[PDB]
């Protein structure tokens, strides 16, 4: 079943948009459950201009799936907008299958960007980290838990500005080694301890994951816990306080951030607003 995991701790027709003003383009990414393509929206917004957007849609398998896409539409529509989230822009719930229109981020996902860049400056890596912390500060102010914070789940748009989102619809998580077949598909290398043992998720759980994400950014995109398998010995490791060593490109204070994010006690971790402030230095 398709499903996003943004959890807050029905539809406003003001978002509706005619699909006849929606001109499909190239497929950006396809999972088994649906796909996201790029398009052009004529008359979408106050400006009634032409903006290039991205449309999430399901395949042909229905209908508790259609329902999931709707629920995602409603959550996004409630959280409100923010300069560092991939924003809802509109939708098509009539005259055909549900289309969820969102912002198009031209430079693609952060992880790939980092990897074909192994030129960036350390000031760029700082901009990415800060921008994402600001998007995450926003989510938690809305009492929203992301539950899948990772570099793959950050996009870069104009001016290489970072926007966080959930893009599980457009890739194959069922066949992705970073997501474990526990049953649910869980990104265990990014998950805080309490999420792995007590199935507890909170805003501070996200902070942990943002720590691992920091590590991805300043290691220019290595897989976390390099050469270490997900299994019983692994759970004992992170439970016992094991932490990844400082990335080559990380400054000393940035690695301070990660270590704080990886506090074993959830309440010892910094909040996203605290993080945002130390990042602006
Ligand atoms: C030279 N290329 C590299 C990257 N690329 C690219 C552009 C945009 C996106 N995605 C999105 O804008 C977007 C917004 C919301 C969602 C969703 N779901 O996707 C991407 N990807 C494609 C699939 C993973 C998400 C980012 C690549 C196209 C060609």
């Amino acid at each position: 079943k398709y499903q996003v995991r943004w959890k807050i701790i029905p539809y406003n027709e003001k978002w509706e948009f005619p699909r006849n003003n929606l001109q499909f383009g190239k497929t950006l990414g396809a999972g088994a459950f649906g796909k996201v393509v790029e398009a052009t929206a004529f008359g979408l917004g106050k400006e009634d201009a032409v903006l290039k957007v991205a449309v999430k849609m399901l395949k042909s398998t229905a209908a508790d799936e259609k329902e999931a896409l709707m629920s995602e539409l409603k959550i996004m529509s409630h959280l409100g907008q923010h300069e560092n989230i991939v924003n809802l822009l509109g939708a098509c719930t009539h005259g055909g299958p549900v289309l969820v229109i969102t912002e198009y981020c031209c430079y693609g996902d952060l992880l790939n960007f980092l990897r074909r860049k192994r030129q960036l400056s350390s000031r760029d890596l700082l901009h990415f980290s800060s921008q994402v912390a600001q998007g995450m500060a926003f989510l938690a102010s809305k009492n929203c838990i992301h539950r899948d914070v990772a570099a793959r789940n950050v996009l870069l748009t104009n001016g290489h500005v970072a926007k966080i989102g959930d893009f599980g619809l457009a890739r194959d998580i069922m066949n992705d080694s970073n997501y474990i077949v526990k049953g649910a598909r869980l990104p265990v290398k990014w998950m805080a301890p309490e999420s792995i043992f007590d199935c507890v998720y909170t805003v501070q759980s996200d902070v942990w994951s943002y720590g691992i994400l920091l590590w991805e950014i300043f290691s220019l995109g290595l897989n976390p816990y390099p050469g270490i398998l997900v299994n019983s010995k692994f759970y004992k490791l992170v439970k016992d306080g094991y932490q990844m060593a400082q990335p080559a490109f990380a400054p000393k204070n940035i690695y301070s951030i990660m270590q704080a994010c990886w506090a074993l006690e959830p309440t010892h971790r910094p909040t996203f607003q605290q993080i945002c402030s130390f990042l602006q230095e």
